[PDB]
DNA sequence: ATCCAGGTCTACC
DNA sequence: GGTAGACATGGA
């Protein structure tokens, strides 16, 4: 546990001594797409039909707009905070050519998001810039999802999948998926019919969880990879976009390897860990824009 | 301008 | 099971 104890406020919930928690770190290093940083350093953002305000002061992390009964069932393993991430970055730091990326991303920690938005999110993310993407996924909660009000300004949960079915592929590229509307179109509807199941997805082991995401059209290795180590907590994973790509290629492989390849090494190298060591390795590729 | 950005699908061998 | 071209969008 990365934490000590929590004090329940009016309108908020302090957790006391967090350890290996920053807000850049966090909400910067890529995995999500609904969090916003506010003038002061603060971060609001969108989760689980929620809208939550975090900020950090010294050695607390305090949490707008929750009680202790949502930090205990939501909010303490969205951040999860049962993880010890000091033994996490020590094992990892362990490699001389991982130390650098680690202690640049030092806080980063790896949020339990839901299964259902992500796996639309990183197929909205194929060959797209991340400022992109959070404007799509904002879009389409705009056009369907629920009302939430929080310091005088409306704001939208992501849909839910029966508003979500009811999207044209024309309703998606009005939000702008571009090409990738025909695969959020198909990929609502095979959740919506029960064709893929996400629950049963999400308790597979790593290997086979992978194998069945990429069922969805606009999943492949990478999104697949994304997608279950955000949603699904399955660490051994390693997504190979370009940045992580150039990552590997300045540490570990020549230029002309493959990226199935490139993953392969990751997974064979890093095992139970290769998720962090990809985000680490994520952020601080792309914050320094390695070439 | 050509390329790139959290790649994937298709066609092909 | 491993590779060229197509596929939208906008910034640089
Ligand atoms: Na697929």
């Amino acid at each position: 546990m990365d934490f000590d104890m929590i004090e329940e406020k009016k309108d908020s919930v302090i957790v006391r001594n967090v350890e290996n928690f920053e807000l850049k770190d966090i909400f910067d290093c890529g995995q999500c797409f609904r969090w916003h940083r506010q003038e002061n350093g603060n971060y609001i953002g969108i989760a689980f039909e929620k809208v939550v305000e975090v900020q950090k002061i010294g050695e607390d992390v305090v949490i707008y707009n929750i009680n202790e009964e949502e930090f205990k069932n939501v909010w303490s393993e969205y951040f999860d905070l049962y993880r010890d991430y000091g033994e996490i970055k020590k094992e990892l730091s362990r490699d001389p050519l991982l130390k650098k990326s680690v202690d640049f991303g030092e806080g980063i920690r790896i949020l339990r998001q839901d299964p259902f938005e992500i796996l639309l999110s990183f197929i909205i993310s194929a060959n797209n810039r991340i400022p992109m993407i959070k404007k799509c996924i904002n879009n389409i909660s705009e056009k369907a999802g629920k009302k939430l009000e929080y310091k005088g300004k409306i704001y939208y949960a992501f849909p839910t999948v029966d508003k979500l079915h009811e999207f044209t592929e024309k309703d998606f590229e009005e939000c702008t998926a571009g090409f990738r509307a025909k695969y959020l179109k198909d990929t609502v509807d095979r959740i919506y019919n029960g064709e893929l199941n996400l629950e049963y997805i999400k308790s597979l082991n790593d290997n086979e969880c992978h194998e069945e995401l990429k069922k969805f059209m606009g999943v492949g290795p990478q999104v697949a990879d994304c997608i279950m180590l955000f949603s699904m907590q399955k660490y051994s994973a390693f997504p190979v976009d370009t940045w992580v790509k150039k990552a590997m290629m300045s540490l570990y492989v020549a230029p002309d390897v493959s990226l199935k390849k490139i993953r392969d090494f990751g997974r064979e190298k890093f095992g139970s860990l290769s998720g962090f060591a990809q985000q680490y390795l994520f952020y601080y590729a792309r914050e320094n824009n390695i070439q």
